[PDB]
């Protein structure tokens, strides 16, 4: 307890000596509170003017102009598991991290592989230096680190504490984001949740291969697929999950082995996190179990622990085991001999990213398999405890990091399957960006990396391939796209690029799809097709409407709009690449 978080806990209580107070006021029942000092301090979504200007239509869609404006889940507890549970969940796991690690060889980052990382941008949740591109110069901070990395191989922490701010991210100084980088860094640096090794994973793959490989899963004998959502999964992951995730460790050597222990130890299976209550102060609070790590980090300990839970629930809907309570000797080797003989089989029948998942089991049993679930409290959102899951019996249904998948055939009978989301989403995403300072060259900038994912993602969508073409046209034809679309682990964003896009969509949909047997390039964007036009409307097109009409046909007068706010630039006209455009 106070053994392993004391240090922590008295190296904050020194620096705020003045203010230190064990209030009595304090609202935690399940995190233990430690004390309280003063503080005064706190970002909210802003308005991005170059896609608003040049998505008018939408300027009266409440849908999409709400997403611009702007608890008692943290502060609960998970029952520890049964002891069947307890011995599925340690089995599978050895068994998982020895598959996972059949070939590939943990090993630490360097400070050279995090500081490309900050000096090329990267959201890593940090907080003497401003920027954290500057502090990866100043010797001072990296002998803070040495300082903190000693301490480490000691089995003691000083430093590495949570700043907390379904949402809530668990902030950390630079220097504690890069130790936990180089012990568990290399479980994304190295693809360890790649499809190819892992099976089940999604990581790397893109948001261009996901509807393929959902159509891969659906073309296995067995039942629906399901795809059940967990109720705040960060909140739900036991000392026993942090345990079982532990053991990658079993794998690694010397330094590494020791490094990463103790982030294990000292920062995962303990932590210590300051609040900012309004009631201001500032509360020290601590807790054992609960999610609360890098989100890089966070995501490929989620798709363990996932895939783990997803091959128990299918053990239990083919009856490997009988009851949770206990396990026979038998039972164990049952369930041994069944990850041995077919663990590879169902790891394929599965797409998991992080807490998201998408069976397809053997069989419907799996729909009522819900004891091993509910007691690894893995409870599923939206459903009675007891109820048995609704699953899909179309691939093109189930939904997946928040997309759907159309199958779309071209004019030249090649098939595409292509994402899709409810496009007022897309709309009011775009409409959006993070941070304050933004010049309007950032700003358009900015907008030219949603213009070209969607020209890339979403060009079967009427709405989206114009407007893509129109903030192509406003924005200075060699400005550099910039900031991020998305965060999504499975995304390669292939439209960060200033490539002419058409030259990128015959490499992504054409050249390099293992799904495409015929390589002739298309040669021009009147090639590739669209959406029926009811299936556009239903996924929330605006075709049809006056606005959209009038929209599309004065679409010249919104790009020179845009083109005289920015100024005297060299521009292009991306409009004839459109029919309706071509004359
Ligand atoms: C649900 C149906 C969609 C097609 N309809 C149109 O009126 C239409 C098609 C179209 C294509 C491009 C620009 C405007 C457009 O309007 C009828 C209703
Ligand atoms: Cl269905
Ligand atoms: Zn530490
Ligand atoms: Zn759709």
């Amino acid at each position: 307890n106070l053994d392993i978080i004391g240090k922590r806990i008295e190296k904050i209580k020194q620096e705020h000596e003045t203010s230190w107070h064990y209030d009595q006021d304090h609202p935690y029942k399940t995190w233990a509170y430690h004390g309280s000092y003063e503080t005064k301090q706190t970002a909210s979504s802003m308005v991005n003017g170059v896609v608003r200007l040049l998505t008018k239509p939408w300027d009266i869609i409440p849908m999409v102009t709400q997403m611009a404006m702007t608890k008692e889940k943290v502060d609960t507890r998970t029952q520890e598991p049964k002891e069947g549970t307890k011995k599925l969940m340690k089995i599978t796991a050895e068994w998982l991290w020895k598959e996972l690690g059949k070939k590939k060889t943990p090993r630490m980052c360097t400070r050279e592989e995090f500081t490309r990382k900050v000096r090329s941008n990267a959201a890593l949740g940090a907080i003497k230096w401003k920027s954290a591109r500057e502090a990866v110069e100043d010797s001072g901070f990296w002998e803070l680190v040495d300082k903190e990395r000693n301490l480490h191989l000691e089995g003691k922490c000083e430093t590495c504490v949570y700043n907390m701010m379904s949402r809530a991210i668990w902030y950390m100084w630079l220097g504690a984001r890069f130790l936990e980088f180089e012990a568990l860094g290399f479980l994304n640096e190295d693809h360890w949740f790649s499809r190819e090794n892992s099976l089940s994973g999604v990581e790397g793959e893109g948001l261009h291969k996901l509807g393929y490989i959902l159509r891969d899963v659906s073309k296995k004998e067995g039942g629906a697929m399901y795809a059940d959502d967990t109720a705040g999964w960060d909140t739900r992951i036991t000392l026993e999950d942090l345990k079982n995730e532990e053991m990658v460790t079993n794998h690694m050597e010397g330094e590494h082995k020791k490094l990463a222990e103790a982030i294990f130890k000292l920062t995962y299976q303990n932590k210590v996190v300051r609040v900012q209550r309004p009631t201001t102060v500032m509360d020290i609070i601590s807790r054992r179990d609960q999610r609360g790590s890098g989100q890089v980090v966070t995501y490929g300990l989620n798709t363990f622990t996932n895939m783990e839970a997803q091959l128990i629930r299918q053990m239990e809907g083919e009856g490997v085991f009988k009851s949770i309570q206990h396990l026979t000797v038998t039972e164990e080797i049952a369930v041994k001999n069944w990850l041995v003989r077919v663990g590879r089989e169902r790891l394929s029948r599965m797409a998991i990213s992080g807490d998201d998942c998408v069976v397809k089991p053997l069989d419907d049993r799996f729909a009522s398999a819900l004891t091993a679930l509910n007691d690894m409290g893995k409870v599923r959102k939206d459903i009675q405890q007891w109820e048995p899951s609704r699953g899909w019996n179309d691939w093109t249904q189930v939904p997946f990091c928040s997309h759907h998948f159309h199958e779309l055939i071209m004019k030249d009978g090649r098939v595409l399957v292509v994402p899709c989301r409810n496009q007022d989403e897309l709309i009011g995403r775009a409409r959006i960006s993070q941070g304050a300072g933004w010049s309007l060259r950032e700003t358009a900038c900015l907008g030219k990396s949603y213009a070209q994912m969607w020209s890339l993602m979403y060009f079967h969508r009427r709405d989206l391939r114009l407007a893509a073409n129109a903030i192509c046209s406003a924005v200075p034809s060699h400005w550099v796209p910039t900031s991020r679309t998305t965060w999504s682990i499975h995304a390669t964003h292939e439209w960060m690029t200033t490539e002419d896009m058409l030259t990128v969509w015959n490499r992504v949909w054409i050249q390099e799809n293992p799904w495409m047997e015929d390589k002739t390039p298309v040669e021009s964007w009147e090639e590739i097709p669209y959406l029926g036009k009811r299936e556009d409307q239903w996924c929330g097109s605006l075709i049809g409407l006056t606005s959209r009409a009038t929209w599309a046909k004065n679409i010249q007068t919104a790009i020179n709009q845009v083109r005289s706010l920015i100024g005297n630039e060299e521009y292009t006209d991306y409009m004839p690449s459109m029919k309706r455009f071509r004359r």
